């Protein structure tokens, strides 16, 4: 078990454990984003399991973000059950505190509400002066959501909570981390954070879908032509054929759905870009429609080209195109 | 869908894969870690798995020691196998490493050789497919595989083994594209749910066998690097460029790095650490007292490189202080 201060990759998850002087603590490492700890008469004491990002996108461009957890939480004195992590430029600390030990956080009045996740949360502006931080010692804002009951299951929206702040005027910087998180303060405790799956992108903006015809798009290259049979779309038949469109992305993630076929017996591959840039490829094996998707594309907001060509093309196979959907 | 047809994607961390030709049908569930669950009816052929894709940059060695954790309850109905799974590119080669099967015990032919490994014994193959479905289209591509001789759905797969085991018979691999734990199915139905699969490129201790360099041993550098004796013996590090440095030989690709330091007063000191000249990473010592900061899982690649410590961000509010570096 981790007994000192850590930092790592556990299972696709950043995990962490850290602590001034004073007392012990144990983390264990289980499967996907979850940990059991216990801490005895600590001064502060951080487990956590998340992400962390490379400082350079804000919380709009990494996306939409959702965390859904379960615990076993059984705090001694001071502790919080908490959504975790920090902005840079400006550097802040926030929280978003579903249970909490004897004190509920963070003293001072509220700047507003929010209503989410079936609970209510009084959110709060503070400043912490010359302490520890991940630049250092330093003065930073803190910002957070707090539950007005205690719950240690569910879900939160930790995207919303973002809106919600920034429209409280409390700008967010360039994202460094985003983590379900069991703080101690002078205290002791044990936690099992038996279900914790952060989530960045595919919610229910899944449901609605857009589908572009190929018959309908831009086309492109030496011999690009419409076709009717085994469905109304296109054929690309040597290398630089493709086909493209201009599309408004409204969020940063998508998944992307071709209906495809090969002209025969032998796989056909189609290569997605996104502005210039090859962001995967469909695979049909054969002569019969069938839809590949290829799933969990960040591409950023805004209007960009997509294009679906073939580059693999030896004079075996023709690849035909009926529509792409994307989610 | 709950994914019913051909879908690449990241979930929970994991890189998973549905695969069919055309016929039948199949359900693919995905859960927490490298979990998922999986059903198929009457299908030519159906691939589910949960695991890493690469980019096709590194050999096996250059990504370090793989290992699989897995459970699975596993119920085929047909020719069917429970299989690490994977390719590598140049040459290209689908390979698999089976610990379970359905009616038909893979892959026919006669073995190259033997490894025993995970408490079992696996029979070493090699076979070629000839214009078949591949991750490069229809390709000619040979098979590499090791299979047990008995059934088992729940143990460690040491990835890594095979693969050396499957070299050294002359079983050349090229750069990595995937390795997944899988549920195959061919002319069959059937019913998997792992349970647990983890993944694990790094993880040691079949002989743990931790350097400590002690900083005081180490080549300074910079305007003011001095040696200290209080709170340890060791250095400190007073300005930007004040740094301590020396050559290690890394046996293995990925590397935990523990250094045992402090800074001089209650203000936070910094102290980063530099792999063969690139950033690889920031250790922190949060008060006066000796404490170990350990940076997990750095993959640096094997060889001679110079490990650096070096402060680049102090003000005169602090010095560190640092009295060794373990390398496990
Ligand atoms: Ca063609
Ligand atoms: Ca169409
Ligand atoms: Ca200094
Ligand atoms: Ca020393």
């Amino acid at each position: 078990a981790i007994t000192s201060n850590e930092i790592g990759t556990h299972d696709g998850y950043d995990y962490e454990f850290w602590k001034d002087s004073g007392g012990s603590g144990s983390m264990t490492l289980n499967s996907g984003g979850t940990f059991s700890a216990q801490w005895s008469n600590v001064n502060n004491i951080l487990f956590r399991k998340g992400k962390k990002f490379d400082e350079t996108q804000t919380h709009q461009q990494i996306g939409n973000m959702s965390i859904n957890y379960g615990a076993t939480y059984n705090p001694n004195g001071n502790s919080y059950l908490t959504v975790y992590g920090w902005t840079v430029d400006p550097l802040v600390e926030f929280y978003i505190v579903d249970s909490w030990g004897t004190w509920r956080p963070p003293g001072g009045t509220p700047k507003g509400t929010i209503n989410v996740d079936g609970g209510t949360y009084q959110i709060y502006e503070t400043t912490r002066y010359n302490q520890p931080s991940i630049k250092g010692t330093a003065t930073f804002q803190q910002y957070w959501s707090v539950r007005t009951s205690k719950r240690t299951s569910g879900t939160i929206s930790v995207s919303e909570h973002f809106r919600a702040w920034e429209s409280l005027g409390m700008n967010m910087g360039n994202m460094y981390e985003v983590a379900l998180t069991v703080e101690g303060y002078q205290s002791s405790g044990s936690a099992n954070v038996y279900s914790n799956t952060l989530t960045i992108g595919g919610q229910s903006g899944g449901e609605q879908a857009t589908r572009v015809e190929a018959e309908s798009m831009t086309k492109g290259g030496p011999y690009t032509s419409n076709i009717t049979s085994p469905f109304n779309g296109v054929a690309l038949y040597a290398n630089g054929d493709n086909v493209s469109f201009n599309h408004s992305f409204t969020k940063a993630n998508s998944s992307f759905s071709l209906r495809g076929a090969s002209n025969n017996s032998n796989m056909a591959r189609v290569d997605l870009r996104i502005g210039g840039q090859n962001r995967g490829t469909f695979y049909f094996g054969d002569q019969y429609p069938a839809v590949y998707t290829i799933n969990n594309i960040n591409h950023g907001i805004g209007n960009q080209l997509v294009e679906l060509i073939v580059t693999a093309d030896d004079g075996t196979w023709d690849a035909y195109l009926d529509y792409l959907e994307i989610r």
